[PDB]
């Protein structure tokens, strides 16, 4: 069991992925990216970054 | 690399370990366990459980 498997999106309760630059926790389920600051995942809609269009699309 | 490699205790900045029952992020460096509530790791001292005497001791592998 790994941490990323039990954390969930504060807004949609959906799965989170570690961003490629590893500074955020991505919630596609909500079109949001929670920032990781001072070593804490900042789970607040107020602090989250809105995913860009390209980020919301499916690479597939 | 894994998430636990990037996260640090907000108090002492030391490593964090997922607890046995997976409901807490323990910070031995701070003697606290941060609860994970409904998928959110609430990492504030005011919300943490202070580690017991047994948890704070060094893990003894072999007999003595």
């Amino acid at each position: 069991t790994k941490l990323l498997d039990i954390l969930a999106c504060p807004i949609c309760k959906g799965p989170l992925k570690l961003s490629a630059d590893k500074t955020e926790l991505i919630s596609k389920g909500a079109g949001l990216a929670y920032p990781i600051r001072d070593g804490i995942p900042v789970m607040l809609e107020s602090e989250a970054r809105t995913l860009t269009t390209e980020e919301r699309l499916d690479k597939l």
